[PDB]
């Protein structure tokens, strides 16, 4: 893009390929994406927020679509890899969790799902700050139980899963359901959790991958799950797991959860 000098490729994946790049006018430092989607992407231009990674621009051109967003210099999966000896101190645990349901609880009050949370896309700063990144408009680890049975018309419960996965990544520095094909997943988070059945989750049973054949788990105890997470913790986590997306609790609700009464905001340790 003649307005734009590549410094280093920062991000694969699906769709597009992730540059830190330059502008050669404003001098800015910028994270340049290259690809009905301009309109839905021209709204991403509207949803700003201060846990949101800002989108400053959209460039539509020779076939190409580039997003110009505002440069992040760490992410969560590096961040946690790098505290893995260690472990991220509890109260920056709970800050990044608070700052990423404000985040959260704005998208969806504007109707608009993220769908695809996951460490890699999670930005953070010297600030103490983490940013909601790639809007969805470690593949599977993530994703909720409803997308995995194949309901088409998913909620933004399906945010509120994704983000208690990584809650309880944060807090035992190994993944809650490392699946690696989309049974696995399921079958993963079924052995946890319980396969579920009629009397936790109405209507599992009529969904378009649901087999009665699925093997029958019973649950875990949550204190086996995520130790030493304290109480206040795991409630606010098995509350964020329910396999009924109407029972999972939204963001606007978990920033008013017990857990956060202490929440504080610290910096984290970056290397840059
Ligand atoms: O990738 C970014 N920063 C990287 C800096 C090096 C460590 N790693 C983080 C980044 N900064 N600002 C935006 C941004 N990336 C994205 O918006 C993004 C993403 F995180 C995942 C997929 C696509 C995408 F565009």
């Amino acid at each position: 893009m003649e307005n734009f000098q590549k410094v280093e490729k920062i991000g694969e994946g699906t769709y597009g390929v992730v540059y830190k790049a330059r502008n050669k006018l404003t001098g800015e430092v910028v994270a340049l994406k290259k690809i009905t989607a301009i309109r839905e992407i021209s709204l991403l231009k509207e949803l700003n927020h201060p846990n949101i990674v800002k989108l400053l621009d959209v460039i539509h051109t020779e076939n190409k679509l580039y997003l110009v967003f505002e440069f992040l210099h760490q992410d969560l999966k590096k961040f946690m890899d790098a505290s893995a000896l260690t472990g991220i101190p509890l109260p920056l645990i709970k800050s990044y969790l608070f700052q990423l349901l404000q985040g959260l609880a704005f998208c969806h009050s504007h109707r608009v799902l993220h769908r695809d949370l996951k460490p890699q896309n999670l930005l953070i700063n010297t600030e103490g700050a983490i940013k909601l990144a790639d809007f969805g408009l470690v593949t599977l680890w993530y994703r909720a139980p409803e997308i995995l049975l194949g309901c088409k018309y998913y909620s933004t419960a399906v945010d509120i899963w994704s983000l208690g996965c990584i809650f309880a990544e944060m807090v035992t520095r190994r993944a809650l359901f490392p699946g690696d094909s989309e049974i696995d997943q399921l079958f993963r988070i079924f052995r946890t959790l319980g396969t579920p059945d009629e009397v936790v989750w109405p209507g599992v049973t009529s969904m378009p991958d649901y087999k009665p054949s699925f093997p029958k788990w019973a649950r875990q105890d949550f204190s086996k799950v995520v130790p030493p997470l304290d109480e206040d913790g795991r409630s606010l986590l098995s509350q964020m797991l329910h396999y009924d997306p109407n029972k999972r609790i939204s963001a606007k609700a978990a920033l008013a959860h017990p857990f956060f009464q202490d929440v504080t905001k610290p910096v984290p340790h970056l290397r840059l």
